[PDB]
């Protein structure tokens, strides 16, 4: 139900950190499920969805992979650490919904580092997020060692090189600080 890996084009075309963008209608999300104890960390699973931004969250990549998550990874007791690579950060409705997740599952901790930041509304722009880090969710701004780790593992390079956009440390920079003040 996910794949292993995207094309260069592909991974180019959704995951530019440019704030502002248009046309990018996917969201992909890039996933490794750790078991994690102090200073052993396994990796258990690896993969991509790709799902909707919009339409309704049924389509969304973060039910996507809670569905998945659900009927493949669980019930299990081990501690999992999620480490999420997302084109997008989630809709309003999907935070609500990994937070419920992340409050009735303590054994699993969950981080999300964003190619850039959903458009949201005046009411969720200082709630949404907020919120899913109140529920203990790490939430960044992919980095560039991120992105080439990205390349290395979620893409089918094919001995290529991950040439970073030319606008990419600036827009890093603009994109952590607006997420820096919507999570106070
Ligand atoms: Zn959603």
């Amino acid at each position: 139900n996910p794949m292993e890996r995207m094309d260069r084009d592909t991974f180019y075309d959704n995951f530019e950190n440019e704030p502002i963008l248009s046309g990018r209608s996917y969201t992909w999300l890039c996933y490794e499920v750790k078991i994690k104890r102090g200073r052993s960390n396994l990796l258990w699973d690896t993969g991509v969805f790709r799902g909707q931004v919009y339409f309704k969250p049924q389509y969304h990549a973060e039910m996507c992979f809670l569905s998945w998550f659900c009927g493949n990874q669980l019930p299990a007791d081990k501690c999992f650490q999620i480490t999420w690579f997302v084109s997008w950060t989630p809709c309003p409705d999907c935070v609500a919904k990994l937070a419920e997740f992340l409050s009735e599952h303590p054994n699993v901790t969950l981080t999300i580092s964003a190619a850039r930041l959903y458009y949201y509304s005046e009411r969720d722009y200082r709630r949404a997020l907020c919120r899913l880090s109140q529920a203990g969710a790490r939430v960044k701004i992919m980095d560039y060692e991120e992105f080439a780790y990205c390349w290395e593992n979620f893409v089918d390079n094919e001995g290529q090189q991950f040439m970073p956009w030319y606008k990419f440390d600036e827009n890093y920079a603009f994109l952590h600080r607006t997420l820096k003040e919507i999570l106070r």
